[PDB]
């Protein structure tokens, strides 16, 4: 398929309904060889199993909160992939109380610091750590959400972290392009897994009249990490069925 | 390939260096069956030859200035493709004196009317004319340029027509989505075929450090007309190597 | 006021509720001397009523569909103001058949042509026709709508004409800035029934904007207070466009 | 003036050339009563010199890196102004090691943390700490830069902090608008050597903007003249960002 020859590391695989799993499935179907991180002991087993289902036995612990953890993960990867072609960053978090109710009341200095560290800094932390390992032609990919561009109820300090993240894509694309590395994001629509009401709304007003699926997101992610997207860098691509471009439907 | 099963009409094929030809080549390589329009008698022969090189003998006259011409073209197409899966609009024109020097001096009411009629109206003219022919899952694609979003010297009334065109993508995506049709544009970077100086500039400041090629544009176009981009509609995708997202390089 | 010593021509005043009246009123309050256009002779006395309230008796006929009418209107204006400091463009039309129902079904080649010619091309037509009359320090302002940026049901081909108008603002600003002219627009929010109900509920400031609010931003954007702003589409819609799923 | 009967707190006045001084000056000219913060005691007399020229003796210490300092600063302010009408946030910092050379090489976890905490989080920290003190009609303003939108060489991690700041503006506007508070920013152009040379040559108005131009837009954006504007990033860079390849 259109990723044959490519080795891509996938972060954030959680369950078979997670976007990262939809991306890993798509990439695998297109011929990539994959490697996977897991955060901690609770998730290790499920990730090993899913990795093995998609032909891989490269399953490595990584906590992106820690610079040391990122480095030793890449040291391990390099024993099997001295060079590789990019990675998929699907990691985003804010403490739970950040995301409920009025933004100005909910946000705190520490909730801000964590959400930005985990959801934005970790993308460039990973790049810094594997930079010399990336072949010419590599592509980095992160996931974002409309809350970066619009104020969405409850999304709160995650909007600011995703906005930081999308500027990180541009700064990274600009810095890394001359060595032959592209860096893009997908701004994914809400995916059916307060939520019920937001989904009903979103299907009714999306031009394609349905929420995107993890398969849809996976196919766009495979494209953006393949040589087929050689012309695209620093771009936030909306994979939300046109939801963001309509108003008052 | 990822377009097998798809029938796509390609407009604007001119010479082997034209974006539309790069798109038709890419689509063909991915398995689509193609049909081609030609504007007039001068171009017919070259289009017939290129069509035949990419497996097609569907070569039909169409002048998008005329509603009658569009209709009879689709009447002919329908004798061989009673239904089909979309088309690529690569048609854009302004009278030559529109594009030289100060915009406010150069623009005229008639140069404005032509550039908007040909470069923007014709996209929805084509959609209106084949709407009932499009299968669920179809995708329409047009080409645009950064001059839609920024004031670029000399591009002049073409910027306004491309801006009209990109709003046409959104209005079309919104109207057609519920019947299962997506509508997108590619905003393509300058392609190496005042021009010399603009190219040197553009390679030096583009993150990927080169101009995009018609192959790069073709691959993104194939993606956007394929089921792989099922999640994307109403979107203007930048295929300019990150050129638009950097500043002062 | 912050427009003292400014002469601004105002188009599109058709009634006291119109956006262009709210703008003229604010400009007059801030010390501008005003002039007005009208299109057909039926409206002429009514515009003289308006101009009189806003301190002016410069009321001139103009049909912006015609190059010669725009030219003769600026020759007339030139008799009272051989130089002036810019104009407000508030003129936007599509035939009514364009603005109802499915966009792709509704739009025609002629409806598209009229919408762009009248709502976008007229803005640069006016600038071309008065270019040598504008002082250094001048400012041109037009009015747009969120339909330029998003697909809004029914707004249809007007969405494309306003997207052309906004690009027109940028290309005009880029061409005229070196002579010392700025060019901007205000994208105004809806102005006061299901659509207003939605709008009030979801706009950050919880109300629709008024012609007074729009008039106040326009006055700023045509005054030297906004000397650092050119080529800009300023959203005066209470924040409606930056929110989603409120 | 158009700020008569307004009380605005101004942060970041460090010298007479600073953007925040140009803003305070314009606000004072338009009739606002002002208050100022300073960070360390070394700068205190110098800020009292400044405040005195702009009509004020409300000069208060605040280190926005610390929640308790922001709290005690608003308690002090509360002794003279138990209610007031908003503030200007002009505070932006990254360690100097962040702002040189290749972005990906330069940026560290700590440099990222400081840049966002000081340049973006402090804006909502201040709002949280004075929320109940703000009158209906109030306005908060911060300062950004085109680096939030585009990758500019050397600006590095500050580009990400300003992109967070701009989103902060939208989420603040959405949360505070229903209480009657607007929140906006100005993305200011560079202010007066190779980079200025480029900038003057390619900006539509053919000059860099001055602190006076920025001060005039800020005054507007904190006055009731801009009552229709919230959640908006207004570009005050002479049109530089809307042009390409000039």
């Amino acid at each position: 398929g259109f990723l044959s020859g490519k080795r891509i590391l996938v972060t954030g695989v959680a369950s078979k309904l997670s976007i990262a799993y939809g991306i890993a499935q798509a990439m695998h179907r297109e011929g990539a060889e994959l490697a996977f991180t897991y955060q901690n002991d609770k998730l290790k087993g499920r990730v090993e199993e899913f990795a093995a289902q998609l032909g891989s036995d490269i399953v490595l612990q990584c906590d992106v909160a820690e610079d040391a953890s990122i480095d030793t993960m890449f040291a391990e990867l390099g024993k099997v992939w001295p060079k590789f072609d990019g990675f998929v960053h699907s990691i985003g978090f804010a403490p739970g109380d950040q995301l409920d109710g009025d933004y100005v009341n909910a946000v705190t200095r520490e909730g801000f610091k964590i959400a930005h560290d985990i959801s934005s800094y970790s993308f460039v932390a990973m790049a810094k750590a594997c930079r010399s390992m990336l072949n010419p032609g590599s592509a980095l990919l992160t996931l974002s959400y409309l809350g970066a561009e619009r104020a969405i109820p409850n999304y709160n300090v995650m909007g600011l972290a995703k906005a930081s993240l999308e500027a990180n894509v541009r700064y990274m694309a600009n810095a890394m392009g001359p060595e032959g590395v592209r860096v893009n994001a997908i701004s994914a629509g809400p995916i059916r897994t307060d939520f019920r009401k937001m989904l009903a709304h979103c299907e009714a007003v999306t031009p394609i009249r349905r929420t995107v699926t993890i398969e849809d997101v996976g196919n766009s992610a495979a494209f953006l990490c393949s040589d087929l997207s050689a012309g695209i860098s620093g771009e936030v691509v909306h994979v939300d069925g046109g939801f963001s471009i309509a108003a008052m439907n």
